[PDB]
């Protein structure tokens, strides 16, 4: 009946219709003819920069749209001061080629960034964001000041809060502000000179580019990398966060008592750093956001993947299971109790995290408050559903429609 | 363009130029992916370019395009298109069309095993007493004593203007599912439906959990036949666990044959609405999917509470435990009972072999990812970290909708 994508749960046997995806203005890597959905960064989902600011008629467009987003928000849509607004908007674009985002807009557009993510199952919590206004920042010294502070904020002892911190907007003929880290806190990684690598070999580059820029170098497995942060036509400058700042767990189990002697461990805050926060038209190439961890992250991920840290075979064999045979599933056990290790690491240190099954429940749950307040919600399914045990959880059982909205953040070329 | 196509764990990249071979729309458009979704929402020209691509496939793999063979099969199929609207395939063009189909099934993880394919021609079929006498042919042959061997059996195509032949069963194996008045199912929920329609078309009940059902079978524009299967046809795996006594007692047991049999087959524009195929189960259908979803057997808490773990609280990983376990349980079994199954890490490991054949092969290989990835230990698998590209090529296996 109804015209628009059809959304069933195999589960329960309900079904809705995602109205919202009629708001989409921009496309996504998927055609008719072939679904590209499993890609991690399609040329659909990657952006360019252009030294010089937008086709107006563009940006007015985005501009037009997003202040209308706003208005509806606050229940002001029509009103006199939705339409002045407007008119400053298209004003402000026609003398000076860009415009500027009141303080509760900033507020509004980076919380609806977040509630528009199809790829992040902690949604649940998209109103509960602390917005830092950092336009102000006028330069790297001044944002590491101000990344600290959000570190202190987010961190909060372990008592995690939700943060973003918004440094000043891409601007005609200037340069952008970038943190060059993808995460505020990241593990070196040491290429050995027999090609293996020290550490976590996702920060390979990143680690190498701190030392081309004057660090000097650890040589251990843990060693926190050093911020590289970028003022406007700037080279980066190299800041050292304090060790007390950043909060690290180590990892014990609670069972298995030889896996403290592992000396592994993992920090408290994710704290994505090289992203793009796009509103109205607007672009902020340095917005560093951060939540707290599902263990799966941790546990499965970074601490499993091959290409990661790669410890599967060290526990199964601590654990003296059959890693000659697939069939003795020696995966599949040590994977569960490397998770176990991390959500019972993080309790024992009263530092918030959230399992797998907490986290996909509470995104059904979003799922259904979106449903009413907007007729649906962008997901990405193979995202959201976790690395392990999969049709374990809900959202396994649940159709989900992937698209675009924006404000968004979006991924954006390393400066480098 | 064509799509880039990287595995981010090795850092590899391929270009899939195959998908430019696809002449049917999936779901996604620009605008929004519905790769996701379970089902798709919903003259004679048509048919003769799809009869002539098919021929055209056929000839190149046996490498004799352009023959004298080539061109006089192409005129036979279009001057019985012409004459008729439709046509007929010759035996050795539906062996190929069938392992094609199965070989661009993007949602099957055993494609490796695609041109190991024994094809059994029931086109000469014309009651439900003789569909039934085939698919008993079919189950002994596939099962071989629990040395599965891959098989299809393809009952006589659909015509215009008369009923289709159906099996109405979706597999040719199914366990009861009986609706408790309270609420509740005994059996499998999934096959509360095929249950009652077999009860009302005269079938006499069990009360048990473990209830193989009958067939129903149609012939053309005739109610459906009732059949039971010979139980010595039916080989099953009783469950227990290798180091947990008590799995044992609980009772749990599966059958040996994968055998879907609601499918259409397409070949050429033409459509085989039964044509039931078989393999050989992968570890996590039964251990993880069927004993272990929340709206089938639902046995996760049961395992839980014998393994005396804390159920109070998700963080315990008590799902994830018992889940392991009874995956665990399944592979033993099986292994116990001389009965062929591949674990998901296997399984996954031969699909990334096949991968790589296939781009050598073909420029490409549809595969859906969301169906690939096991459903448990996911990022553990090879493929997770895998990028894949999905789209349509026929000859297909397609869904229908049931006869009743
Ligand atoms: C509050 C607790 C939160 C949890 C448990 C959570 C969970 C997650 C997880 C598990 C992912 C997948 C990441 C990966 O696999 O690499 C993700 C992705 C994402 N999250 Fe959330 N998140 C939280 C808060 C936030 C916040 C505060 C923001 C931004 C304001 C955010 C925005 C995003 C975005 C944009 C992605 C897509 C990542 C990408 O494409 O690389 N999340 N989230
Ligand atoms: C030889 C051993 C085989 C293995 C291990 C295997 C494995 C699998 C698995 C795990 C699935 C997903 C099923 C689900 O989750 O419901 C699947 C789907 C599928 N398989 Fe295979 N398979 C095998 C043989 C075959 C054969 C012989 C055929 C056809 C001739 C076939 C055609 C298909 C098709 C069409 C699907 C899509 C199912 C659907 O969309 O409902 N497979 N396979
Ligand atoms: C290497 C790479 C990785 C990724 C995913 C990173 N996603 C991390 C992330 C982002 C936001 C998060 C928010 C909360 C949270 N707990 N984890 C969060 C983790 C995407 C593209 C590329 C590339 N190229
Ligand atoms: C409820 C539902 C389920 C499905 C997937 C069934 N797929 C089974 C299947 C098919 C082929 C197989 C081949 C081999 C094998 N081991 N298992 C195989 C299992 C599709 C549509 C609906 C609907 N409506
Ligand atoms: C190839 C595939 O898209 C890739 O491995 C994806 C799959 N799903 C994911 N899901 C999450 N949450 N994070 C990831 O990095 C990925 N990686
Ligand atoms: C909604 C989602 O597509 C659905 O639950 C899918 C996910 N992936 C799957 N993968 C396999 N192999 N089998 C399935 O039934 C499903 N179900
Ligand atoms: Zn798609």
């Amino acid at each position: 009946g109804p015209k628009f994508p059809r959304v069933k749960n195999w589960e329960l046997g309900s079904i809705t219709y995602d109205t919202l995806c009629a708001q989409s203005q921009q496309d996504g890597p998927c055609t008719p003819r072939r679904c590209l959905g499993s890609l991690v960064l399609p040329r659909k989902l990657q952006t360019r920069p252009s030294p010089g600011p937008p086709p107006a008629e563009q940006l007015l467009s985005q501009a037009r749209d997003f202040i209308n987003q706003y208005y509806s928000s606050i229940k002001r849509s029509g009103s006199q001061a939705h339409e002045e607004r407007l008119q400053e908007v298209e004003a402000e674009v026609a003398s000076t080629g860009t415009y500027h985002l009141r303080e509760s807009e900033l507020v509004f557009g980076a919380k609806q960034a977040w509630r528009n993510a199809p790829r992040c199952v902690g949604r649940i919590q998209w109103g509960k964001l602390q917005v830092f206004d950092a336009r102000d920042c006028s330069s790297a010294q001044e944002m590491f000041t101000y990344i600290c502070n959000h570190i202190k904020y987010a961190t909060n002892r372990g008592n995690l809060r939700s943060a973003i911190t918004v440094f000043p907007q891409r601007a005609p003929g200037r340069g952008d502000f970038r943190i060059w880290n993808s995460q505020l806190v990241r593990y070196a990684g040491y290429r050995q000179q027999d090609g293996s690598v020290r550490g976590d070999p996702a920060n390979v580059e990143i680690t190498e580019l701190c030392i081309q820029h004057g660090w000097t170098p650890g040589n251990g497995r843990f060693d926190v990398l050093p911020l590289l942060l970028q003022a406007p036509d700037e080279a980066p400058e190299l800041f050292v966060l304090p060790p007390e700042l950043v909060l690290e767990v180590p990892l014990e189990h609670p069972t298995l008592e030889w896996f403290a002697a592992l000396g592994l461990r993992w920090y408290a805050l994710p704290a994505v750093s090289n992203m793009l926060l796009e509103i109205g038209g607007l672009e902020f190439s340095a917005a560093p956001f951060s939540g707290w961890y599902m263990s799966t992250e941790i546990g499965t991920r970074n601490l499993c993947d091959p290409h990661r840290y790669n410890i599967l075979e060290d526990v199964a064999v601590c654990m003296d299971l059959d890693t000659r045979t697939t069939s003795s599933l020696w995966k599949d056990k040590a994977a569960v109790e490397i998770n176990l290790a991390v959500l019972h690491s993080f309790q024992l240190a009263k530092v918030t995290i959230v399992d797998h099954h907490a986290a996909t429940v509470s995104f059904m749950k979003h799922l259904d408050n979106e449903q009413k307040a907007r007729g649906g919600c962008p997901a990405d399914w193979a995202w959201i559903v976790p690395p392990i045990s999969g049709s374990l959880t809900p959202v396994f059982h649940q159709e989900m429609v992937n698209y675009i909205l924006s404000p968004a953040f979006r991924y954006q070329p390393d400066p480098w």
